């Protein structure tokens, strides 16, 4: 599924991400935009052989099992394919574990490089929330 910007903002807010670990909703929408362009089906291979999955590009090195990432962890207890659903529940609940792991949203290199320090409120401008 490719979400609309406000549609994704609303689903993220309903699933508890607005100010989760102090990250305003615009941070999560900004991260999703640069990670997946709001596409739940997005996949990208990492240089280490792991793969990033879904709207928040959650990796198989630590967070999910894709059956092909050797010496990796499954800390969200999910098949990576669950992260590609039209239903973002698995991505959101796994993102809450990631962002609590010590590095906050710096865990998302795209967030640090494209969202951190920017006017992220712009990502929810004009949405009914
Ligand atoms: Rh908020
Ligand atoms: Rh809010
Ligand atoms: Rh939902
Ligand atoms: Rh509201």
């Amino acid at each position: 599924k490719v979400f609309g910007r406000c549609e994704l903002a609303a689903a993220m807010k309903r699933h508890g991400l607005d100010n989760y670990r102090g990250y305003s909703l615009g941070n999560w929408v900004c991260a999703a935009k640069f990670e997946s362009n709001f596409n739940t089906q997005a996949t990208n291979r990492n240089t280490d052989g792991s793969t990033d999955y879904g709207i928040l590009q959650i990796n198989s090195r630590w967070w999910c099992n894709d059956g092909r990432t050797p010496g990796s962890r499954n800390l969200c207890n999910i098949p990576c394919s669950a992260l590609l659903s039209s239903d973002i529940t698995a991505s959101v609940n796994c993102a809450k574990k990631i962002v609590s792991d010590g590095n906050g949203m710096n865990a998302w290199v795209a967030w640090r490089n494209r969202c951190k320090g920017t006017d992220v409120q712009a990502w929810i401008r004009g949405c009914r929330l």
